[PDB]
């Protein structure tokens, strides 16, 4: 508890003091530091020198400006190293993939990708970290999703190392899987030896059993670097006051933040906003009516998004590029959280399905036509668990919203009731 | 294109001259001959001819009368021919029999003729152009749902041009199929020596499967006689502008038209309006939703129109019989469709259909049921094929609805979201 | 002008640097240093230090005369601390000149002044100091700038409202310095819209020995002031800390410009975070309201175009659970808590120094009014009388003006749609 506060107060502290470093070298004012874009390409540069380089953004003149500098790979790797007190400090360069996979999440659709793994492209709500490269962090392999992790392995499964990392990703598949069941068909999957087609088709199954049997992924805020150097600039001191990301701290940092976002013509600054908010939360596959709830405002889905990606292709002429303020800020906050829901428990019931009928009154009889009409070797097992639940199911009893003020989390909010982001395209209605 | 709108458009003219005759020959008022009651009596006429006669609703004075004349249908006969310049001119009678083929589809549900037939009576949505004769025209044939040729085909099963006439309508019936599964289940009732049950059993499997896997069906927007005639009279040309029954034309001449109605006591005008709107545009069976976006006001179940037919019964008085104008113009247009929607495709998918928890937070975890669980020798292909079907699935992309100014279709609009006109009776809420 | 422009913007600047400079020395973090308490003292340094009177008095009567101080505020050990900082007027002066490149520029003195004035208005109704000069406490709303000098410059003047002027005319009358009298008289008198009430402010001006009949007159002449209103400026003068961490973050002033009346202030409020010291029993929301409206002159507005313009409800004085801004010797600082103000804005406007068709002929029998522009058509001591009971609540001023969006950065689109001490 203080102990993990503590090395992740370290690692932030650590990007902050880089990110400082790195805007003085380009000689970029504080809100120019404090562009996204420029943020991300700062992001970029220390992430590949593990020559580079990117666009820089800046204001000269009264117009936006769009230079392309270049570093030694050696110079960058020196400066992230040093303002990490000595060590290579690798932490803070998988937190920053983090935020650029939470951020790749949130912008882009990966059904292209999906359907040459021979996957449903449906599945997009267990594609957490599918950008994120394999043999990632630690903190990497938490943060992926469930079908992620089938996507790699049906690459694998399209030099005896790649036996033992065939099986570290099995191992890291079985550990997200909350039924016995699942688990012991990742089992007969990294039994196999000579993979081929019986283990594909276990693994698209076992993908699709995760929509409902959903497995436990991580989630954790990740900003903008921007976000962490501008904080340590202003006087805050992540090694003294610790850091968590799935706390408060992270809805706390961005409460006290400025960032801004070079903005399109036609784009609406407030779902640009949105975006980057979902981003910084990985919050890119939560139901819309939770996100909404906290945000407070209204979190509309992909489809409705007036619109493009956080980036500025190199294409597009600058002339027409102004800058918005980014509202990342939040009227509740919520603990971030490693599980997938009940699974199972089995333990009771409690409910109501039907109606009978205490006045001789013209209508229709209600009743739960799938629930009623439902209770009518291992794969079975997965179906016969699977076909059991119902979407009225609920998850986290007793968990709440938490107010900005309830930094103890003593005092939760129950909120009271579309769902999904990526449910609204010209193909489906969902 | 210019070649279609020619004949179209002179068989309108004929219809055109052919009405404003007709009126002349019996008296009537200009707003007389605008009244929807003696339209259809002038029409049921010509088309009976090929004695005769029916109600005539004159205004005397200060109230509505009903006298009903006679004519030689030889006389009637002589009168079409010649304001179609000599010839008999087919095209322009099978016109108005679909005119009151639409009528009868958005006045009447037909469930008495389907049970006879032993069809499921939710069937209706597949009945378009039931009331139409057997042996209609090439148009004709084009108008009828697939249900309406089902239930040709079993009262044929229930004097060898018996034998061409069987294979003309299950080629008819194949055409509109939009599956090779679906059309090949046609040649195998097609190909069967003295048809009995199985092909009864089999027709009934393809009606069940055309509501998930619907057939091409052509609409064809068919006004009532007075309309086309008071154009003609007016000063419009039919021949030199020619003329559409799937664009604009129609939505066009109802802007500049006016139409009346006898409207009994308890009667809402606004509702009788619908039905003949409704009629005139072939939409009997059309989402609820896309006819009222296209109208600009409601259009509502027929469960919760206060209306009775058209047509006036020689049973009920005239002494409380009024006057009002039928409003039959339209917010926007659109063209009028040959096609089914998606029958299959296949190619990709996109979507979301599950969410991955984010926040810890007390609610229920959503998840599409059906498609989910969906997922686990020509009738088991459309089995599966209509299964892996979902309410949510996306027809016509890229296609709109159009401004009265947009004449050249340049700028659709696509439209942002109950369905069933028929889905609001005593034994049924849907 | 765009000059206009540029020297009110050389002024921003100008206090801008100073205040970055006086936070370095006082060795403050960014944070601490946006905390609207610490620029408050801070502020009120500066003007110590200029405050030339209390300073030729120091001279004669012996405290540590060539110190200034006040409070300035820390964060040490997870709490926050109130310490008494005393610093060198001398080099407080030096800094302030530093800052405004050698030019002792009273203008950027005078903003801050502003400010304060505009803050004063925001917290306290001063009902003790109308009653003492034999005036009602209900003419509350024609305060604007009371708290300020009697000479304030300028900008100071044309701040004050009519019932400042009044106030100060009286304390003269009731107590070589004739032209003082003289030009406090011009300058009420510029105030005055009407012609008859500008009449009678002459009679005042134009005399010999002040007393009952003048008195007299002063106090009507603001009491018709309520309806016949005055022309009093309203400017949006913010903390220094605003301005400082602007400049700072990289804004140019002098170069891109700045109004105190235009859509710029509400622009950098947009761009700026500024922290306040908050006591256990009060709410961040409303304590955030009260520094908003001391920011764009707001306090005797119309609550209603207030709310309008902020977002969220402007509610009245007496219904607000939030004290002062400053905190005092006594209080406890172990239980102070520091929270961000929420200072944006969702419209805009303008902020004004003022304070066809006529009729229509009915064609349908229907029951309505048959409204007519009541001032147009009827404009055609006792004259004062005979207009002010002309005048009614319900009629409208200001035709045709109305807010802007902040995108809107030139007045394109305006937007068309009650008291703060009411009892
Ligand atoms: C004024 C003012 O002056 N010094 C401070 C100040 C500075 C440092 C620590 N504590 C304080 Cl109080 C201050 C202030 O009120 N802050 C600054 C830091 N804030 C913050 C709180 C939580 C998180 N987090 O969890 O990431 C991030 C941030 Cl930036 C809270 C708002
Ligand atoms: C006045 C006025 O005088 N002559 C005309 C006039 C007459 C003939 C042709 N063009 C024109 Cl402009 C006119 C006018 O404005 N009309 C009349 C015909 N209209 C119409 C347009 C389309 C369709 N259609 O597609 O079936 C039907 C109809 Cl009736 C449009 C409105
Ligand atoms: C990113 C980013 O990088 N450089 C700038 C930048 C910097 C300086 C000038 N212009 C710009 Cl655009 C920038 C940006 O978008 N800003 C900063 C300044 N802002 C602002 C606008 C108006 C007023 N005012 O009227 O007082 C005050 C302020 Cl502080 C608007 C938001």
């Amino acid at each position: 508890a203080t102990e993990i506060r503590a090395s992740v107060g370290k690692m932030i502290d650590g990007i902050g003091r880089f990110y400082i470093q790195m805007c003085t070298e380009l000689k970029l004012s504080d809100y120019e530091g404090r562009l996204i874009q420029n943020s991300l390409t700062i992001e970029r540069m220390v992430l590949s020198a593990f020559k580079t380089g990117g666009p820089i953004y800046r204001r000269v003149d009264g117009k936006w400006r769009r230079e392309l500098i270049l570093y030694d790979k050696e110079e960058i790797r020196r400066i992230w190293r040093q303002a990490n007190n000595g060590d290579d400090a690798t932490a803070g360069l998988t937190h920053m993939m983090i935020w650029h996979s939470n951020l790749n999440d949130a912008t882009y659709q990966r059904t292209r990708a999906l359907v040459r793994t021979g996957m449903d492209p449906r599945m997009c709500s267990l594609m957490q970290g599918s950008t994120l490269p394999r043999r990632s962090g630690a903190a990497g392999a938490a943060v992926k999703g469930v079908g992620t992790m089938v996507m790699e392995l049906i690459r694998m499964i399209k030099g005896r190392r790649t036996r033992i990392a065939y099986e570290r990703m099995c191992n890291i598949l079985k550990g997200k899987f909350q039924t016995a069941a699942q688990r012991t068909m990742v089992d007969q999957v990294r039994e196999s030896r000579n993979p081929g087609n019986a283990e594909f088709e276990d693994l698209i199954f076992l993908a699709r059993s995760a929509l409902i049997l959903r497995g436990s992924v991580a989630h954790k805020s990740c900003l903008p670097a921007c976000v962490y150097g501008s904080a340590v600039a202003s006087g805050y001191d992540f090694e003294r006051e610790g850091y968590s990301l799935v706390g408060i701290d992270p809805f706390r940092l961005l409460q006290n933040s400025q960032v801004y976002s070079l903005i399109r013509p036609n784009e609406n600054p407030a779902h640009k906003s949105q975006l980057v908010w979902m981003a910084c939360h990985s919050a890119a596959f939560e139901d819309l009516r939770v996100s909404s709830f906290i945000r407070g405002t209204k979190v509309v889905p992909r489809g409705k998004l007036s619109t493009r990606g956080v980036q500025i292709a190199s294409n597009e002429n600058m002339e027409t590029m102004e800058s918005s303020t980014l509202e990342l800020r939040s009227r509740y906050w919520a603990i971030r959280t490693r599980s997938g829901g009940n699974t199972n428990q089995q333990r009771a019931s409690s409910g109501q399905i039907s109606i009978q009928p205490t006045f001789s009154v013209q209508r229709n009889l209600p009743f739960d036509r799938p629930t009623i009409m439902a209770a009518f070797d291992m794969r079975t097992e997965i179906i016969r668990l699977m076909e059991s639940a119902r979407p009225e199911d609920v998850s986290f009893q007793g968990r709440g919203v938490f107010e900005l003020s309830d930094e103890k989390a003593t005092s939760p909010i129950v909120p009271s009731f579309g769902s999904y982001f990526f449910g609204d395209n010209a193909e489906e209605y969902d």
